[PDB]
């Protein structure tokens, strides 16, 4: 099974699994412990699958929620830092890695939608929604538009469809959901009329609002940190900033925890927990896997304050902040396939914002 004084880590090659290489060699250095760092691919489907054989790694990193999952399966050791370790982390990225009411994995990095502008076609971009109807009529005066994002992807516009009292699964409970509330319908309603007034395309999917904000046709998109490396290469002069808020509520975005999990076969769990918590948990090991490749905002909270230095890691963080835990549950997966279907069918009048949502709660709530 899994080789006892020594550690395997997994995490995906689009990290800087490099970078957490070298944690490792200070790790080992330290102890004389071999700190081995591989990145399978779908890592996310192979953990699962060796866990449950009593194999697999010690520590697999991933993001917080496939890891509901895991430990629904009892795959994934229930970790126990105390006080002190909890407060040199953000207190929401915690919630992100609960599970049945224990912690589960050590979030990471935090990952959150922006709101994108360029600087020169807007000085100073809308703190509200309700602002950019306008807004929107008086760039098509210059033949430019206000904002294009993908709508096709519920993961884009969960963030204004929850800005005002909407929710996925209630904080733990799966027979809570906030799909049909009156606020995911005034949310989405306001989304559909501004497809209905023309102010958005209802075709427009993520290829086409990144080409319209790169050959600089619109004044705002709504994207990830995944994508600023495009904007980068357009020499485009944008800017990331908080989103804009729906009846004076902040948008809801969903937040993606990179979090590391101990496997519960693991026979060197005491080992995994001094790694992550006394060497990869540090400014130190969190620098040198940011330089490999960024992790964004960090759930660190000293590490996190420098690279806040960065507007674009202050906006993704503050962003984050305010909004809602992606569904850690295995339940997810209904949510996601209920959810598109309804703003898709919302936005194409084939179905009312009511009519819509309510099939989407049923088909959860089963």
């Amino acid at each position: 099974k899994i080789e006892e004084g020594k550690l395997v880590i997994w995490i995906n090659g689009d990290k800087g699994y490099n970078g957490l290489a070298e944690v490792g060699k200070k790790f080992e250095k330290d102890t004389g412990i071999k700190v081995t760092v591989e990145h399978p691919d779908k890592l996310e489907e192979k953990f699962p699958q060796v866990a449950a054989t009593g194999d697999g790694p010690d520590i697999i990193f991933w993001a917080h929620d496939r890891f509901g999952g895991y430990a629904q399966s009892g795959l994934l050791a229930e970790i126990t830092p105390d006080k002190a370790f909890q407060d040199k982390l953000y207190p929401f990225t915690w919630d992100a890695v609960r599970y049945n009411g224990k912690l589960i994995a050590y979030p990471i990095a935090v990952e959150a939608l922006s709101l994108i502008y360029n600087k020169d076609l807007l000085p100073n971009p809308p703190k509200t929604w309700e602002e950019i109807p306008a807004l929107d009529k008086e760039l098509k005066a210059k033949g430019k538009s206000a904002l294009m994002f993908n709508l096709q992807e519920p993961y884009f516009t969960w963030p204004l469809i929850a800005a005002d009292g909407g929710y996925a699964f209630k904080y733990g409970d799966i027979k809570d959901v906030g799909v049909d509330n009156a606020g995911a319908k005034a949310g989405l309603t306001f989304l559909v009329d501004l497809i209905k007034n023309k102010h958005m395309n209802a075709d427009t999917d993520y290829s086409i609002a990144e080409a319209a904000f790169n050959k600089g046709e619109t004044a705002m998109t709504i994207n990830g940190p995944w994508a600023w490396s495009n904007i980068d290469t357009s020499k485009v002069n944008y800017g990331v900033t908080v989103l804009p808020t729906f009846k004076g509520q902040p948008s809801k975005p969903f937040v993606g925890v990179l979090s590391a999990g101990i496997n519960a076969a693991s026979p060197n769990k005491e080992l995994a927990k001094e790694f992550l918590e006394n060497y990869l948990l540090t400014d130190e090991g969190l620098e040198a896997v940011n330089k490999d490749k960024p992790l964004g905002a960090v759930a660190l909270k000293s590490y996190e304050e420098e690279l806040a230095k960065d507007p674009r890691i202050a906006a993704t963080a503050e962003n984050a902040a305010k909004g809602e835990i992606m569904p850690n549950i295995p339940q997810m997966s209904a949510f996601w396939y209920a959810v598109r279907t309804a703003v898709i069918n919302a936005a194409s009048g084939r179905q009312t914002v009511d009519e819509a949502l309510k099939d989407a709660q049923t088909r959860i709530t089963k």
